[PDB]
């Protein structure tokens, strides 16, 4: 028998002479209250010879957990928990943890605006308590808890969108100049619209121009944010062009939320962090006091005007609903054949080129709704429109997933069909915990047949992957052409 | 030279080159393009060191770090040496540390909320911390040290709020002599920390005539005037949490788990155990929001318990009972008839290295008093230690969350003898097992208590750098040998 927890082999050939086990005693001729000499688990946590359990190299660590003192050798539980928890349950606990992390991020951003939800904080406590050492061992309960986390994330994104709309108005379409103007510059990266508003308020009259980057692009749609003239436009693209963007523009850089990367020496003395963002050797902004960043921007050599391009962002729900009747006409005529939700968080992985290919081969009688940084794979494509309806529609940040939700609910009422009968396909890009919370949000809405890229989450063992694919029909991204062919044929 | 990826250990060999990217066989590493990245995890030339120290030894459980929360993760399985995102092992371990501290805080928050007691600033800090440990938000280790200390302070605040909840709902605890041993009649044994579930159970059992016994962590309930007022609160039964498997087997009782430390059941008592609150076990009935009718029904269906020659324990020393003896303690210390106080307690484990505690207390000189708490008390609370001059040599402050009164106690002592906190005749010996204990430890560290002892082991997430921080900046001393430790602590 080899120990499930620490892979200690009890071999009936040796026995244990020091304890009374003369050499030759079978495993089942051991005392009843005998425990493991390494991990202190009973006779049950001994399995008849499995085979080279750990010995992991290219992958296959069965599980990981070192949160309690019982952990094997004081380093990590990696096959089975000393507490008795198996690998699948540990991975489900980590899944719930990531979802609640995404919820907590959106919660922090809402509270930045004075918007609070008590039941969500209670659920945070409840979930983190559920992932303690010896509290919960039920996997199905963790499925239930993941779905409840999806529901709470719906609620949290709803609260954050209400915070944004009350503080800045409902976003409406805006053509954003991507390209520099003449003058000192501050580039802002992240999600915090409150930090951007404070900076814009502090820079009115200073004459330094403020540009958005990555997930701060949707700010150009908010009436309370676009009203500032020194909000010049976009500059750079998604988060991972950061190191080149911040290098090439001679500007002060401020990172407001996550997706900030370790800086390169070219712009290290001209970068700042604020909110929760924090980098070693980078100056951090005390609350919202952006005096150092403005100082830097005015000390730096100004930017140079450049032939600019444009991006179109900020489709609030109301702008889309003012087009519902034409969309109805167009689908019933047949001049629009399907809606595709293609977006979410991105990564510099090669498999994410899939997205640029996917939209590039999409038929021209289709429309795309995009989201988060994964929009920067195809938002510059000149796709045009269908009888006045744009083929690309930018709802905003990842937290604007919620309006996407609202949209389908309208569409189900528009065409008088159940949600899982619409001419709608869903293609997710995920990268972080916020995306995990969004994914479980979509799963709590029973959205079947969704596609996911660039990879399946690293915390999902075979058990979890199969539960998703057989109970929720979550389809991994494969080949763009074949995927489109599968999604569009009711024939 | 050959070159090793720090992130995924892909070896670039100048004899082969890299056929997949364009590097013909024979190219030296420094004659590679600037934009050449690892063909496995796509991290640049920057994170490549010359294959120095090709030595590799035991890899199981000797994983430098672990993290698989994002899609960038190595091989889509786990980052185990350095993050593709750029996060180092020390920072990952500090993030996990903060996560465990906030997990303990969340547990105490849930228990406080059970009583209608909530604190907004603590939930704000929870959100803030989880956001600090998202993917690309914080890479500054010093800031995570600061956040661990802030988590200690927030945990102090949470424990204070929880103690106020307990005292408002049940009164201030006072010493109680509780019978450990069964009575005649049907029985329900309750395990965990939730006093509200116990109160609801006792109210629902008034008149039913079934006797309720406390186990592991519900023992301090016998000190609360609002809980000891119920006659059917018979006494203690069993000991700490880890005797569960035998205790629940030997007594023909219905089992109810109110909080954490519930273990996978054995078939003898599975059909007679119930969970409630956050505790949940597979194949065990869960109680839906109190309403303990199923548990009472079960207790009434089982063969009743039989009386047994019992022992006794003394628990529940509230702050007021202790402070009403402060002048006697002053007399005794100033005369010299008490030479040092020892705080010995905290959550315990079925680890063998924890036998130290029973030895440590058993060898303590008779001119010392011990203050204990949590499950680590069950190592020496049955010892007949007696008293010194009317002051008991063992004092049970209550649950692990009653650590806070210990905090208050020491400040009283510093004001009692008019001496600085870090000059009192007081030594601290911690037992830890879980995340609640981690929060308590960071609470103690935010209070600058130097020279504390910790057992049974050093946290499994503390790499050499973190351990170095603890031992050089806060003089955290691991427990060694009882006599040697006592002689050092008594000098
Ligand atoms: S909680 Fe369980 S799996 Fe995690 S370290 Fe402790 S014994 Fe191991
Ligand atoms: S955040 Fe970094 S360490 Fe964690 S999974 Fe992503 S790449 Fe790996
Ligand atoms: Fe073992
Ligand atoms: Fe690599």
């Amino acid at each position: 028998y080899r120990c499930k927890v620490c892979d200690y082999i009890y071999d009936p050939e040796v026995g244990d002479p020091t304890s009374g086990i003369k050499p030759g005693t079978p495993f089942q001729e051991l005392p009843e209250d005998w425990l493991c000499p390494v991990c202190n688990v009973g006779k049950d946590q001994f399995e008849p010879l499995r085979g080279e359990v750990r010995r992991v190299r290219p992958e296959d660590i069965d599980m990981f957990c070192y949160q309690c003192s019982q952990t094997v050798r004081g380093r990590a539980c990696t096959v089975k928990g000393v507490c008795g928890k198996e690998a699948t349950v540990a991975r489900l606990q980590d899944n719930l943890l990531f979802a609640i992390k995404g919820i907590s991020a959106y919660l922090y951003h809402a509270r930045e605006l004075g918007y609070t939800d008590e039941v969500v904080d209670a659920f945070l406590e409840r979930g983190f308590y559920s992932t303690l050492t010896n509290v919960n061992f039920d996997a199905e309960e963790f499925v239930s808890l993941a779905l409840e986390a999806g529901e709470m994330n719906l609620r949290t994104m709803k609260l954050l969108k209400k915070a944004h709309m009350d503080t800045y108005g409902e976003p409406e379409p805006a053509e954003v100049r991507v390209g520099a103007l003449d003058g000192p510059a501050i580039i802002a990266t992240g999600h915090s619209l409150k930090a951007l508003e404070e900076l814009l308020k502090q820079t009115e009259g200073s004459g330094v121009n403020v540009y958005t980057h990555s997930e701060l692009l949707p700010a150009h749609g908010y009436p309370g944010l676009r009203k500032y003239p020194h909000l010049a436009g976009q500059l750079g693209g998604p988060w991972f062009d950061q190191r080149e963007t911040f290098s090439r523009y001679s500007a002060a850089v401020l990172g407001t939320s996550n997706c900030v990367l370790l800086p390169r020496d070219s712009y290290r003395d001209r970068m700042f962090t604020c909110g929760v963002a924090r980098l070693p050797g980078v100056e951090h902004v005390d609350g919202y006091d952006f005096s150092p960043v403005i100082e830097k921007a005015l000390e730096l050599p100004p930017l140079k005007e450049e032939d600019s391009a444009t991006l179109t962002t900020g489709f609030g729900l109301s702008t889309i609903l003012s087009l519902a009747d034409k969309i109805k006409e167009l689908v019933e005529e047949g001049k629009i054949r399907r809606f595709f939700l293609v977006g979410g968080c991105d990564s510099p992985l090669p498999q994410a080129k899939y997205y640029t290919e996917f939209v590039r081969k999409l038929p021209e009688d289709t429309v795309v709704l995009t989201l988060a940084c994964g929009k920067y794979r195809f938002n510059s494509m000149d796709l045009g429109d269908i009888d006045g309806i744009p083929r690309l529609i930018d709802l905003g940040q990842c937290n604007d997933s919620i309006v996407a939700v609202e949209l389908v609910e309208a569409l189900s009422n528009l065409f008088s069909m159940d949600v899982n009968e619409l001419p709608l396909s869903i293609v997710l890009s995920w990268m972080e915990q916020k995306a995990a919370a969004i994914l479980w949000s979509l799963l709590s809405l029973n959205l079947r047949g969704m596609y996911i890229g660039p990879i399946l989450p690293g915390w999902a063992n075979d058990d979890i992957i199969n539960v998703l694919v057989d109970k929720y029909e979550l389809t991994p991204i494969g080949d763009p052409e074949e995927d489109i062919k599968k999604m569009m044929e009711v024939d």
